[PDB]
């Protein structure tokens, strides 16, 4: 990971995705309070986001990749909740993965936008209610 500017998308910039990977798990030690996950196996995570992107996950064009990519990364997020949620409040999980995601943008981009956590918090609640795992 590099400090590039004009960092908009964090995950068109590969080199800013590893920093908002890496800074997002440093979030999650402290979040890890909140489930039995713990920001150990977040570092899986940090490796698959970094090799999703040379690999080309979602599809070859880097800006559709990266749109892709953070729908994904909220979808990855989902299902770590979703099996912690089982033993506990799904608001409160999630919002403390929320408290984690907003200073990592803040961080990375410098800019907190709330939208992005409040599509992955909707994102999160919608598959807790309908239950769908996919395989």
């Amino acid at each position: 990971g590099s400090g590039n500017s004009a960092s908009q998308s964090p995950f068109s910039n590969p080199n800013t995705a590893e920093a908002f990977a890496r800074s997002f798990v440093s979030n999650i030690v402290s979040s890890g309070e909140f489930g039995a996950q713990g920001a150990e196996d977040f570092d899986d995570i940090i490796q698959s986001l970094i090799q999703a992107q040379s690999m080309g996950k979602g599809r070859h064009d880097t800006k559709a990749k990266a749109k892709a990519m953070q729908v994904a990364l909220a979808s990855s997020i989902a299902e770590l909740v979703i099996a912690e949620s089982s033993g506990g409040d799904v608001q409160r999980k999630t919002n403390v993965i929320s408290n984690a995601l907003r200073n990592a943008l803040m961080s990375t981009t410098g800019s907190p936008n709330e939208e992005f956590v409040h599509e992955v918090q909707d994102l999160i609640q919608m598959l807790s209610q309908e239950q769908i795992n996919e395989v």
